[PDB]
């Protein structure tokens, strides 16, 4: 039934998201579960590509039963694809940024240099900010369009910051999301990357991308009067509580070859929201 | 004295390249001791990209070097810069490929990720045809117009044989010298890379770039007569010798995770070239 397929999509998002799971477990029933049943979606699929054994092939897969889904012909025990047949149907999702999150997930199928600022915003629009799309009609039903920049901009602000935060986790998996042009600006090499080195020019690139997560975390946040009031402290402490990532490296010196919001600081940023 | 800082160079070339020591070593005197010279210009500018901490200000400051050396104001005691002054002065050498050499020694400084074969044609043009284009005046003489052509393909030889031995190598230092758009063709995937797979995807693909460096060594060879006669058994020799690596791997089944033309069969390709 519905109630077991949900709980198995809240035992996912407990499992891989302290932040997004203390966020919208403040949501009411109906708009809960359903993110939930996006968040296990959004998340098999990043699953997939980042640590399935034969990405190329279990992404396609993934992707033709969504296109079955998406016809209202997959029959299946599933209880993610269960519990988001409910939620399409019970909310108005569009398909159309669950599709753009397929293609952004194929784009770390194969080996890509982001080189500007642009090539890196394409890349978190499509693996980020489709997921703030995806979740417009449950969070604000009737504002879509009022809140949609807003959305794809907070898209940019959280990737931005995770892809900040996971340097040296990134550059293990032999990825580097850093746009090229950037290192050439402020004089950190491909060598220096490799040496795991924090040096006055690494934290002065790290330190650009941070303060341009930030404008964009400022312009989500600047929408937050037009989501209702069930949304508000949801989607701002979500936000608040990753922004919070940024600070805690740098007050770690910026020690990403080797960081969590601790949990206190997480009650503290949702005891604001409230 | 020359002979002495020719000496130094000759060190250099029989302690990183069996093949090419042995290669040039059947040139006549003064030949052999310019491309000694030239071949320590090449390997030093090399392994400041490659293995110098500090790799966009040591280039850089080698670059200056050079400008002061073409000026014929450099006055130092680097036994390589007193060696290539001669050479330079012995034989009518052109600045332009050695330039060229260093803009290509610049691409490995940052992140950069092959697309297309023209992608990495470029890339072997720089750092592998240019040496090629610094040689022909002691090589031939007379006939560097005659011979550029070739030149330039047994630098594409070379660089994708050197390319395609040392994926692992070049893996393990986050460089990927695979054009992405091959492995998308032949289903190769990063993650296959990463976990350093030899299927049947990555032998059509490897394949695919040894049969392209076998059509640029037969393109080379067949340009040998153009060269005199002292120097067509080192050309020659050094071609078959390096080219000898790609048939190396497949009789090892391609595995280039963990690759060497032996001793014996580098005499036997020098007593056919005889
Ligand atoms: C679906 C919702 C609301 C949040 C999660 C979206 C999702 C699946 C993010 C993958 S997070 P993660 O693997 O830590 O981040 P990346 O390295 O893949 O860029
Ligand atoms: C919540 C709203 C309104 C927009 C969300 C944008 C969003 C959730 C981007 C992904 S955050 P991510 O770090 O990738 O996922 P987890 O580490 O928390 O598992
Ligand atoms: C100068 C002559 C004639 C031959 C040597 C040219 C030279 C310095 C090649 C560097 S060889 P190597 O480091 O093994 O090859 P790459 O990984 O740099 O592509
Ligand atoms: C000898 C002629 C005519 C053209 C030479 C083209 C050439 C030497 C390209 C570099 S071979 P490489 O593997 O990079 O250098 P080593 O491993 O032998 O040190
Ligand atoms: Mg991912
Ligand atoms: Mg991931
Ligand atoms: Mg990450
Ligand atoms: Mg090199
Ligand atoms: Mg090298
Ligand atoms: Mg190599």
């Amino acid at each position: 039934d519905l109630n077991n397929a949900y709980d198995h999509c809240k035992n996912i998002i407990e499992k891989h998201s302290k932040t997004f799971s203390k966020a919208f477990a403040m949501l009411p029933k109906h708009q809960k579960r359903a993110v939930w049943a996006i968040y296990a979606f959004c998340r098999r699929a990043d699953d997939i590509v980042d640590e399935g054994e034969n990405p190329k092939e279990e992404l396609e897969a993934f992707a033709v039963e969504f296109d079955l889904f998406m016809e209202g012909r997959l029959e299946t025990e599933d209880p993610c694809w269960i519990a988001l047949q409910d939620a399409f149907e019970r909310f108005p999702l569009d398909p159309a940024p669950f599709y753009e999150m397929i293609v952004g997930q194929r784009m770390d199928l194969y080996p890509k240099t982001i080189d500007t600022k642009d090539d890196l915003l394409h890349y978190c629009y499509h693996v980020a900010s489709t997921v703030g799309l995806m979740l417009l009609p449950v969070l604000a039903p009737g504002k879509v369009s009022r809140v949609k920049t807003g959305a794809i901009e907070l898209g940019y602000a959280m990737q931005i910051t995770n892809i900040l935060r996971d340097i040296g986790e990134d550059l293990d998996n032999h990825r580097i999301y850093i746009p090229k042009q950037m290192m050439i600006e402020y004089g950190y090499t491909r060598t220096d990357l490799h040496n795991k080195k924090v040096n006055e020019a690494f934290i002065q690139l790290w330190e650009d991308l941070a303060q341009d997560a930030e404008h964009y975390y400022r312009n989500a946040l600047a929408t937050l009067p037009e989501y209702p009031v069930y949304s508000r402290t949801p989607v701002g402490g979500a936000a608040k509580m990753y922004r919070a990532i940024i600070q805690t490296v740098r007050n770690n010196d910026y020690q990403v070859f080797g960081n969590y919001v601790s949990d206190q600081m997480k009650k503290q940023i949702i005891a604001e929201m409230q």
